[PDB]
């Protein structure tokens, strides 16, 4: 198991524009296109991302390319973030993937906001962090996914994904 396989299970890989859990236009493995209600705006953003007139449909390779870019950007966002970097540096390889997953889903700013959970993770207080992580909109809105990531932080294993 690795970060790509993990996110692929969590996000899937749709080749046609679709709406995410929040109702926003997205494509591929969770690649948000726009928060605007306009399909046209979405198609515009898509064509600009891919560099061709797509008509709302992309190929698998194109989807994977967006995926690779997005994982890369999440990692780099963490590394540049003053609140996130120290946490990431303190964790083992499995837990690092879990932090990447949250950043991928909610953005650096969003995760950087889990102040208390981050401190707990840094201190290696696993069960405490897991409880704190669950007290959030994130957990209430996407419980199954959140449970998988939390278990990953709690155990340091990939059991939730196997
Ligand atoms: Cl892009
Ligand atoms: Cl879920």
């Amino acid at each position: 198991m690795n970060i790509f396989e993990m996110l692929r299970i969590d996000e899937g890989l749709r080749l046609k524009i679709y709406k995410d859990t929040e109702g926003y236009y997205t494509i591929g493995a969770g690649h948000l296109l726009t928060k605007s209600p306009s399909l046209n705006a979405a198609k515009s953003e898509l064509d600009k991302a891919i560099g061709r007139n797509t008509n709302g449909v992309i190929t698998k390779d194109e989807a994977e390319k967006l995926f690779n870019q997005d994982v890369d950007a999440a990692v780099r966002g963490i590394l540049r973030n003053a609140k996130l970097k120290p946490v990431y540096d303190s964790l083992d390889a499995v837990r690092r993937a879990a932090l990447i997953n949250m950043v991928f889903q909610m953005g650096e700013t969003g995760v950087a906001g889990f102040t208390n959970s981050l401190r707990m993770l840094q201190q290696k207080r696993w069960d405490e962090a897991a409880v704190n992580l669950a007290k959030s909109r994130w957990y209430n809105q996407t419980p199954n996914r959140a449970k998988r990531v939390i278990t990953t932080f709690r155990t340091g294993t990939w059991d939730a994904y196997k």
